[PDB]
């Protein structure tokens, strides 16, 4: 957490959420938890909701200390749109590139996040 293998690790997938993932055309809606004003019973339908702020959130509390919970979380988001939108709706297509852009960003770091994953995981010793 304090340490700069965690710090680092952190801060790629800051940057992945923030440069890639909010860039996400008319992706908005997906940046912050659902506002319930404008969608009265999304909180009924959706027992676990996610957004990119929670994420953003999380990872500036350190908890993500490999790819996977993280992922778990992205994954999230769209099982919620998917759920709540339908399969074809606009916000899902949204929501699809989102997730999308995240494994490809993922993939284009691998080497690196590879890395500091081992060494995250080596220090929980």
């Amino acid at each position: 957490s304090m340490d700069d293998d965690q710090v680092a690790f952190s801060f790629i997938l800051d940057n992945i959420v923030t440069q890639k993932m909010m860039a996400v055309p008319d992706s908005w809606p997906f940046h912050h938890p659902v506002n319930k004003k404008f969608v009265p019973d999304y909180y009924k339908v959706i027992v676990n909701p996610m957004d990119l702020e929670t994420i953003r959130k999380n990872i500036s509390k350190h908890k993500y200390q490999s790819r996977e919970s993280f992922l778990d979380d992205v994954n999230l988001i769209l099982a919620n749109s998917v759920k709540y939108n339908g399969p074809e709706s606009q916000y899902t297509k949204t929501a699809q590139e989102i997730v999308n852009v995240c494994y490809q960003t993922l993939t284009e770091y691998d080497e690196h996040l590879t890395q500091l994953e081992k060494d995250i995981c080596t220090a929980k010793e």
